[PDB]
C-alpha cells in the first residue's frame, strides 16, 4: 500500500493522506495532462462537452468513474454547488485562486466533503504541470518516456518552421459569451506557444488596472478602449474562431481602426481548439504546420 506523501501547492504547505482515487478539477490544462499521465478526472472545465461522452476515446477508466456517481459530465466555471460536489463523493478537490466562484465560501463546504486543495488557475504550463503529476511513484520513468518523445517532436518541429522577425501575442475577445482574456508569457498558453517557436510580449503594467480594479496578477484581463494603443497588434491569436470569427470581429468600429486588421495580421488557433491543454498543443502544432 502507499503511504502519505508531501505534495507542493500554492498555499504554503499541503500534504496527501493517500493516493486519491477520485479527483475533481475545473482546469482544462490539468484535465488533459491528467489523461496523458493516465489519471482522468471526474469533473473538468469546458464548453458544451460531447467528445468525452464519445466512445472509448482511449480511456476506459472514465466510463466507471463517471458512471460510479451520476455520469456527471464536464463542468464549466460558473456552476458552483455544494450538493452536486457531495453527490460525487470526491477525494481530491482543486480550487482556483480567484474567480467568479468564491473559494472561502466553498472551502468549508469542500473541505468537509473532502480534502480541499488550493491551486492557482493556469500557473503552470504542460511542462511544469506535467512534471508535477509525474511526481507520483512509478510515473517518472513513464513521464520521461512521453516527455522525451514529445520534446523530440517539438524540437524538430521548431527547426521545421520559423516565424518572421517580430513579436507576437495571443488574446481572446468574444462578445457572445461577453468576456475576453489576454494571454501572456507567464500564462500556460504563452509558454506553450513559446516552446513551439513564438515570441510573447508582456502587456503594460499601467493599463493592467485599466479595467479590472482588483487583483489579477495571475492573468491580465482587460477590455477598455486602452487596448487599442496597448497591444501593438503584430499577430493576435484567437481561440475557437477561425478566419471566420476574425473576419466578423473586424466589425468592432472602435477596434476596426486596428492596424493589425488593416494589414491582416490576425490568426486563429482553430475552431474546435476551444480546450487548451497538452493535447491542444498537438492540435495547435498541426494547425501551425498547415497554416504555413
Amino acid at each position: 500500500a502507499d503511504w502519505p506523501r508531501q505534495i507542493t501547492d500554492s498555499r504554503g504547505t499541503h500534504t496527501l493522506e493517500s493516493q486519491p482515487q477520485r479527483i475533481v478539477s475545473t482546469s482544462v490544462t490539468l484535465t488533459g495532462s491528467l489523461l496523458a499521465i493516465d489519471a482522468p478526472v471526474i469533473a473538468s472545465g469546458a464548453t458544451t462537452p460531447n467528445n468525452r461522452v464519445a466512445d472509448d476515446q482511449g480511456f476506459l477508466r472514465q466510463w466507471s468513474k463517471v458512471a460510479k456517481e451520476r455520469k456527471l459530465q464536464r463542468l464549466y466555471i460558473g456552476e458552483p454547488s455544494a450538493e452536486a460536489v457531495a453527490a460525487q463523493m470526491p477525494d481530491l478537490i482543486l480550487i482556483s485562486a480567484t474567480g467568479g466562484d468564491s473559494a472561502l465560501a466553498l472551502y468549508d463546504q469542500l473541505s468537509t466533503i473532502a480534502p480541499t486543495l488550493i491551486i492557482n488557475y493556469d500557473d503552470k504550463s504542460w511542462q511544469s504541470l506535467l512534471t508535477q503529476l509525474g511526481e507520483i511513484t512509478g510515473h517518472e520513468k513513464q513521464a520521461a518516456e512521453r516527455i522525451a518523445q514529445f520534446d523530440k517532436q517539438l524540437a524538430a518541429a521548431k527547426e521545421q518552421i520559423k516565424l518572421p522577425p517580430q513579436p507576437v501575442t495571443a488574446i481572446v475577445y468574444t462578445a457572445a459569451a461577453h468576456s475576453a482574456n489576454l494571454w501572456t508569457p507567464e500564462s500556460a498558453q504563452g509558454q506553450m506557444l513559446e516552446q513551439l517557436g513564438f515570441t510573447l510580449a508582456k502587456l503594460p503594467a499601467g493599463l493592467n488596472a485599466s479595467q479590472s480594479q482588483g487583483k489579477r496578477h495571475d492573468i491580465i484581463q482587460l477590455g477598455g478602449e486602452n487596448l487599442a494603443a496597448g497591444l501593438n497588434g503584430e499577430s493576435l491569436f484567437l481561440f475557437a474562431g477561425d478566419q471566420k470569427d476574425a473576419d466578423a470581429i473586424y466589425a468592432n468600429p472602435l477596434l476596426a481602426h486596428l492596424p493589425a486588421v488593416q494589414n491582416k495580421q490576425v490568426y486563429a488557433l482553430g475552431t474546435e481548439t476551444f480546450r487548451l491543454d497538452y493535447y491542444s498543443a498537438m492540435q495547435v502544432l498541426d494547425r501551425l504546420k498547415a497554416l504555413f
